[PDB]
């Protein structure tokens, strides 16, 4: 009766802890971009205003075979879409965008899941790059704005709090939740 | 605009011909079923009822690393989907339900799209496992019935004949699109 549509990089997966381990370990000479000091969705633009050429080693981590296989899962991320998906009336999809270089992202966000949460959770995945066209009750997303070819989405964009939107000012119509500890449970019944 | 979700197996990838021919290259003393005599959606099912040890000799073709990569188009699919893609107020999508057996299902199904559309469709493909939470004003698939948690999909399911399906009858009020030079610009412009 409820359908929550839950992202992956950035909500479940720890995407910006994962691309910060990889750069400081492959390029340890390097400057590099401390989470607490993360502005903006697009890491790679961060690192290309500290310096240039430092986007496509930023881009190297990302793109490299075992990157998306070994995030660490969010604080409570995994515990949360367990207990939610257990819910009476609550339906749970894994609504989630590949990269462009797609090659070692999809299969490995497949197996990902299948580790971590199980094969039940991989016939939960939705893999598209418009999270618009996808319908549910809410997203639970941290990118600023979720866009795509439907102006009106059937969802409410909770936005995920991550250090790279915690400073954005947000208007009293839109939500948040600070962490997985945050009161979820409040906003999917709001819904009902 | 008229979104379009088109199916990829059955539709725009000949899944049923890659079936029999990986099926006559590894079980050649083993009995087949021809492609005209298929029936009913599941290949396997077909295969067990034949013999029951066909059914894992049959799903080993279909498992198999370069499955999905080496299907061959199903004719004038390629042409007519990017016909439609690049007509005035149209947006196609991918709609494509990967197996539960993932492995060298997903990787393969964006390999296959890039090399026979091109990268500008990789950005349109939707892996889901229920299309029924897909927002679209129709959607070709050659599954006879198209299930999910949606009870009632946005979409128009135009059936697209297949061998599996041709010995279904639909009612008046139901539309089947025979193959691709049947006349899909007709049922498009009737959504417009
Ligand atoms: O959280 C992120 N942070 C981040 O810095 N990036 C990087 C990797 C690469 O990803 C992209 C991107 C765009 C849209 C969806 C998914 C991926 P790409 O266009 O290069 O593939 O965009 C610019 C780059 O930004 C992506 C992501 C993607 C998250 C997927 P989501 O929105 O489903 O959580
Ligand atoms: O056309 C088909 N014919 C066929 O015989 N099969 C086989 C492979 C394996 O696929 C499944 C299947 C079910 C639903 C969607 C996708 C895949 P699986 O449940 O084993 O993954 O079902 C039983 C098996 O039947 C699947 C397909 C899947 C097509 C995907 P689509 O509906 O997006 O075109
Ligand atoms: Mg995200
Ligand atoms: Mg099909």
């Amino acid at each position: 009766s409820v359908r929550v549509l839950v992202d992956m990089d950035g909500v479940l997966a720890d995407f910006e802890a994962g691309l910060l381990r990889g750069f400081r370990r492959r390029f340890p000479e390097e400057p590099h971009v401390p989470l607490e000091q993360r502005r903006g969705f697009l890491a790679r633009e961060q690192y290309r205003a500290l310096r240039p050429d430092l986007a496509d080693k930023v881009a190297s981590v990302y793109e490299a075979p075992g990157f998306f296989l070994d995030l660490e899962p969010i604080p409570g991320a995994l515990d949360a879409v367990r207990e939610m998906n257990d819910l009476p009336d609550t339906q749970v999809f894994i609504c989630t965008s590949p990269l462009l270089k797609y090659h070692h992202c999809v299969g490995e966000k497949y197996r990902w899941v299948e580790q971590h949460l199980g094969p039940q959770f991989v016939e939960r995945i939705i893999l598209t790059r418009d999270k618009t066209v996808v319908l549910g009750d809410l997203l639970i997303d941290d990118k600023d704005t979720v866009r795509g070819q439907e102006e009106t989405p059937s969802w409410e964009h909770i936005l995920f709090t991550c250090c790279h939107n915690r400073h954005l000012v947000l208007p009293p119509t839109r939500r948040r939740l600070l962490s997985w500890s945050d009161n979820w449970r409040e906003i999917l019944d709001s819904k009902r």
